[PDB]
């Protein structure tokens, strides 16, 4: 068995892709890329597309936990917020690829110990004003599990102590940081 068998994912992920269109809305323009629960298979889906870096400015990729949709008004993500990680323009090329990849192997490695269950998905926006990786969790009044996800992940990135993540709720976000880290 071993020696010819998938190794499974915890979940499966879904993959979407976001090209800014100005001719139709912004759902409209949200679209899902793939599927997979394996290891073998998620890595065949990152070798073929593009990394992050050489996106054009207004794209995103969502990795999501099959059957969240990436957008605030999923019934999972109505009430939660994300980790935010802003990056420079310079960070473009020095950090964005290595901390989307690490972002993607902490969430299909469930590395958010028993919060994991928290975690709905992770954004990467790339934008001439400055890229934007950040974690979806579902809730964000639960204080244990969005400050030991964001302990995990800042350490997991390898950021400076010298420095502090927030955590936001969509709801804010949709018309200020709940959680620092
Ligand atoms: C309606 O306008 C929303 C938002 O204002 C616009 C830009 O979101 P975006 O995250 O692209 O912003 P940035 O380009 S990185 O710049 P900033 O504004 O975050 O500093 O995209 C829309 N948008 C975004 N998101 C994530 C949703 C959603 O989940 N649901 C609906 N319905 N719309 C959404």
């Amino acid at each position: 068995p071993e020696h010819y068998i998938k190794h499974p994912l915890q979940n499966r992920w879904a993959l979407w892709f976001f090209k800014n269109d100005k001719s139709k809305t912004w759902q409209a323009n949200l679209r899902l890329i793939s599927k997979f629960d394996t290891v073998e298979d998620f890595w065949a889906l990152y070798n073929h597309i593009q990394l992050s870096s050489n996106l054009m400015p207004g794209c995103d990729y969502s990795l999501f936990k099959d059957g969240i949709e990436p957008m605030w008004e999923d019934e999972k993500n109505k009430r939660g917020g994300r980790w935010l990680i802003t990056l420079n323009k310079q960070q473009r090329r020095s950090d964005l690829d290595r901390f989307w990849l690490e972002t993607l192997l902490c969430l299909i490695g469930e590395s958010f110990d028993d919060y994991s269950d928290d975690v709905c998905g992770a954004v990467v926006n790339v934008r001439a004003k400055g890229d934007k990786i950040a974690i979806w969790t579902t809730e964000c009044e639960n204080r244990d599990a969005v400050t030991h996800i964001g302990r995990v992940y800042k350490e997991r990135l390898g950021l400076p102590p010298k420095i502090v993540i927030g955590y936001q709720s969509h709801a804010d976000t949709a018309t200020k940081n709940r959680f620092v880290v």
